[PDB]
């Protein structure tokens, strides 16, 4: 089973993500997770993305094109902020890299400044939190390690306002880009309301999937 979740940064790509990995055994491919990751051990393909990722800003096509072949070669997946624009799309197409399930997240612009100052995350798992939406069992920790939660450099309001801004001019017309291929029938294409609370959400995910 071959799933992308599509949406506005802090639509819940991620929190949904979690569920299905420990449910259908699909490993998540987080693009965002592994950037993160190869920035704090400097690793060669990644670490390049400090200074853009602290901008609001999208790494170039061709090093997540790169890094997310790596990561497929070692595996069913859930591509979690990958494809994020056109050509990323066009280079899965290419590389005959075909998925079943789209899953359109659709959450107001309103809600994700506000959403996204909440948001604690366990770095090592790539576990995420909201300090009132999705709270750890015990305040400020992780529910399996124990360890302080913290808040990712890049979740200031200025920089997550710009993120939005390249997701409308970048990622949204993947939206009519996955459309077009469930309409050839080269996929499975569903929309999820984002805005309801995370238990529903996980329910609506498991009626499609």
């Amino acid at each position: 089973m071959r799933i992308i979740l599509l949406g506005a940064p802090g639509a819940g790509k991620g929190t949904q993500a979690q569920f299905i990995m420990e449910k259908y055994g699909i490993p998540q491919i987080s693009t965002g997770d592994m950037l993160r990751a190869a920035v704090k051990s400097g690793s060669e393909l990644g670490k390049q993305a400090k200074d853009i990722m602290d901008a609001g800003k999208l790494v170039t096509d061709e090093l997540v094109i790169a890094l997310v072949k790596e990561r497929i070669a070692q595996e069913g997946f859930l591509l979690d902020g990958f494809p994020r624009t056109i050509p990323q799309a066009d280079a899965m197409k290419e590389a005959g890299i075909n998925v079943d399930y789209v899953i359109e997240f659709d959450v107001p612009d309103e809600l994700i400044v506000d959403r996204i100052v909440g948001r604690r995350v366990h770095a090592p798992s790539g576990r995420v939190y909201h300090v009132k939406f999705n709270p750890p069992k015990v305040e400020g920790k992780d529910d399996v390690t124990g360890e302080e939660l913290t808040t990712r450099k890049d979740d200031q309001e200025e920089t997550v306002r710009k993120r939005l801004v390249e997701y409308h001019q970048m990622t949204a017309p993947l939206i009519g880009y996955y459309s077009k291929e469930a309409e050839a029938g080269n996929t499975k294409y569903a929309k999820v309301d984002g805005t309801k609370p995370v238990a529903e959400v996980r329910a609506d995910l498991e009626k499609i999937l």
